[PDB]
């Protein structure tokens, strides 16, 4: 099913969807897409929750390699959701023309 789901950072268009960071708060907090919704790939009560807000919408689970961003999004499908999912490196999303946030944890002044 979700094979045609695998979304590669070679062709994405991360403002054309809703972004999900799954993986983790330090990983969020590190960096993320501007448009990213901090969830984590065993948060699956809380991702879940996110979709069954509105199943009709697109949705794109990135990961920072995007093994994690797989995992997430066919526990969803198993779920009855269908949810995309972004198979490229995070650090990458920046040369690839798509700008981050750098440290959110609080902000990036001393």
């Amino acid at each position: 099913m979700l094979e045609d789901y695998a979304i590669s950072l070679e062709e994405v268009n991360f403002n054309d969807f809703i972004v999900v960071d799954v993986r983790e708060l330090d990983e969020y907090e590190e960096l993320h897409l501007p448009n990213a919704t901090l969830i984590s790939v065993n948060d699956q009560e809380k991702l879940a929750d996110f979709l069954s807000q509105h199943k009709d919408k697109k949705v794109l689970l990135h990961c920072r390699a995007g093994r994690r961003a797989l995992d997430a999004a066919k526990s969803m499908h198993e779920l009855g959701y269908t949810p995309y999912y972004l198979e490229g490196n995070v650090y990458d999303f920046e040369k690839y023309g798509f700008r981050m946030v750098y440290d959110d944890t609080c902000d990036k002044k001393n």
